[PDB]
């Protein structure tokens, strides 16, 4: 399959080389594995969803999306247009309230949430979740973000948005996670983008335009976008049987684009998200 005029991320994504504009991908396209989108929640009805998200878990008064984010994290997962992995299933876990915030003990409950729910879930090709958030290193979040991955589940997060290292930054800091980076499209670490040797890979991250809520699109920039190019990727090679959950962040390293991208301080890996597609 060949989207034309595809999001640079997702091109970026499918070619060794940046400024191309065609995303290529298995037309498998993530069918069968599920990607949990712990963040603001996911407004499902969104037509690029197509009707394979759905909210499962909140931790606020409302499932809805009040924010747009969790929209716009989901919509680089699994959205049709937007999205890496376009068949993939979605799942929403509202851990983030509508300003975009989420306490310490929310987040980690919503980490605990989806280690169980998975079990409940058909999800065949196996399970990722996407964690765009984070604050401050909590020992106490990190522990979530590894059980969540020790559960079996592909677990992606943000490097995190201070341009410092993200030795600083939960659950960035959880070794046993992919923690990603942000990219731009002339193959930069994004100006924001944390970096350190905790930083498993990075993705396209800069003016990355993905769904919003009321139905909308818009581009917006983060380790926040690069987190879900990574968890789309890695639902997409685990439905390729190329890797599983406790080896996809490995997998992607080892097959990511090496030595790509600038303004890589010295201890940073070099690797950027790749599908290694051949049409
Ligand atoms: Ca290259
Ligand atoms: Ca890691």
């Amino acid at each position: 399959a060949a989207q034309t005029n595809a999001p640079w991320g997702l091109a970026r994504i499918s070619s060794t080389s940046p400024g191309t504009s065609t995303y290529y991908y298995d037309e498998s396209a993530g069918q069968g594995s599920c990607v949990y989108v712990i963040d603001t929640g996911i407004e499902a009805s969104h037509p690029e969803f197509e009707g394979r998200a759905q909210m499962v878990k909140t931790y606020y008064y409302s499932s809805r999306d009040g924010n747009g984010h969790g929209t716009h994290c989901a919509g680089t997962v699994g959205s049709r247009t937007y999205g890496v992995a376009k068949k993939t299933q979605l799942f929403g876990v509202k851990v983030l309230d509508d300003n975009g915030s989420g306490q310490y003990s929310t987040i980690i409950a919503g980490m605990d949430f989806v280690a169980s729910d998975k079990n409940n879930r058909n999800c065949p090709k196996g399970v990722v979740a996407s964690l765009s958030l984070g604050g401050g290193y909590s020992s106490s979040v990190n522990s979530a973000a590894a059980r969540l991955q020790s559960s079996g589940v592909m677990v992606a997060v943000a490097a995190g948005n201070n341009n410092a290292d993200a030795r600083n930054y939960s659950p960035a800091s959880e070794p046993s996670v992919c923690t990603v980076g942000a990219s731009d499209r002339y193959d930069r670490r994004s100006s924001f983008s944390n970096y350190g040797s905790v930083l498993d890979i990075f993705g396209p991250g800069t003016d990355i335009l993905s769904t919003w809520i009321g139905g909308s699109t818009r581009s917006i920039s983060g380790t926040s976008m690069a987190t879900p190019h990574v968890a789309g990727l890695a639902a997409y090679l685990m439905t390729l049987g190329k890797t599983t959950a406790a080896s996809a962040c490995r997998y992607i390293a080892d097959t990511a684009n090496k030595g790509d991208l600038s303004n890589i301080p010295f201890g940073t890996v070099n690797l950027l998200a790749y599908n290694n597609y051949q049409a």
